[PDB]
DNA sequence: CCGACGTCGCATCAGC
DNA sequence: GCTGATGCGA
DNA sequence: GTCGG
């Protein structure tokens, strides 16, 4: 955590540009700068030293010099003191409320937690559930709890159909001692890139999880992706566990490796790897890796038999999940 | 300089 | 209702 | 905000 002060500053600047300025590429630029500094193994002593890193340019180098010298950034100081930015920034912390809805709400004089509770009628379903569990969703999940959750999910899925395979991905698969949520990759032999031989494959799994009162709420739900809320069972006289975010992703079984690569992350690792893939003349999604044709159009899917095969195509040394925490 | 910046799913809305 | 764009999110 | 070509 050598440069925590610097990475915190950049992250706050990223959130500002995303939530307030609605400038997603500035948000990404700061996300990237924060990431490359985060894994830089020296305590940074100047902006010039920082500017050597890819993604760190002049402006950020200048900001790092201010931060090192003073321990603050006047730019951030002002943003903090500002009514509207602070309100918009806060509202986006509710799941389902983004930059657009947040700014629209603030315009209407809705800018506090109290205001949201008072105006629940103005929320779409996602946002209402997000407000309901605002407190809970602030809390992180200890890996021990994640292990309990894994046991329930894997066993309940087994009970539906023994041919399901459920794989917990995200920060958990990367070995994090705590997680923001739980991500579950799901496969079933009936669903491949070639055919879907059974309907409601994801539905049946969700339904079962609701039945045992594990899944408590639904944010969104389609044929291949579920976003919702779950909770561990507590014992007698035990205070209940916090409600947790969970999302589930049904991937065609023959495309498991691209799927698990995607869902393991991190988000920035995925961006770095896909950017590199493009440089090498391939494109990668959660389904396939395709070569790019000489006019830039994606071609047929390439054979994939392991995560490492995808790494091999773009000439990257294989990296274990725990080294993908970028 | 300066266009281009990872790829896609589900909810909602605009237009017909 | 459908098609495509936008919002929010993985 | 950054950068490659
Ligand atoms: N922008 C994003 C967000 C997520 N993802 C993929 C990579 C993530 O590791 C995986 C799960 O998303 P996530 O749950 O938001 N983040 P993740 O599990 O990495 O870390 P946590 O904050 O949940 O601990 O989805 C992505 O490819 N692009
Ligand atoms: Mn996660
Ligand atoms: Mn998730
Ligand atoms: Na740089
Ligand atoms: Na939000």
């Amino acid at each position: 955590t050598l440069n925590g002060g610097i990475t915190d500053m950049l992250t706050e600047l990223a959130n500002f540009e995303k939530n307030v300025s609605q400038a997603i590429h500035k948000y990404n630029a700061y996300r990237k700068a924060a990431s490359v500094i985060a894994k830089y193994p020296h305590k940074i002593k100047s902006g010039a030293e920082a500017k050597k890193l890819p993604g760190v340019g002049t402006k950020i180098a200048e900001k790092i010099d201010e931060f090192l010298a003073t321990g603050k950034l006047r730019k951030l100081e002002k943003i903090r003191q500002d009514d509207t930015s602070s309100s918009i920034n806060f509202l986006t912390r509710v799941s389902g409320i983004g930059p657009s809805a947040a700014r629209k709400f603030v315009d209407e004089g809705i800018k506090t937690l109290e205001d949201l509770r008072k105006n629940e009628d103005k929320l779409n379903h996602h946002q209402r559930i997000g407000l309901k569990y605002f407190g809970d969703f602030e809390k992180r999940i200890p890996r021990e709890e994640m292990l309990q959750m894994q046991d329930i999910v894997l066993n309940e899925v087994k009970k539906v159909d023994s041919e399901y395979i459920a794989t917990v991905c995200g920060s958990f698969r990367r070995g994090a001692e705590s997680s923001g949520d739980m991500d579950v990759l799901l496969t079933h032999p009936s669903f491949t890139s070639e055919s879907t031989k059974q309907p409601k494959l994801l539905h049946q799994v969700v339904e079962q999880l609701q039945k045992v009162h594990f899944i408590t709420d639904t944010l969104s739900k389609g044929e291949t992706k579920f976003m919702g809320v779950c909770q561990l069972p507590s014992k007698n006289d035990e205070k209940e566990y916090p409600h947790r975010r969970i999302d589930i992703r049904l991937i065609p079984k023959d495309q498991y490796y691209c799927g698990v690569l995607y869902f393991t992350g991190s988000d920035i690792f995925n961006k770095n790897m896909r950017a590199h893939a493009l440089e090498k003349g391939f494109t990668i999604n959660e389904y396939t890796i395709r070569p790019l044709g000489v006019t830039g159009v994606a071609g047929e899917p390439l054979p994939v038999d392991s995560e490492k095969d995808i790494f091999d195509y773009i000439q990257w040394k294989y990296r274990e999940p725990k080294d993908r925490s970028e």
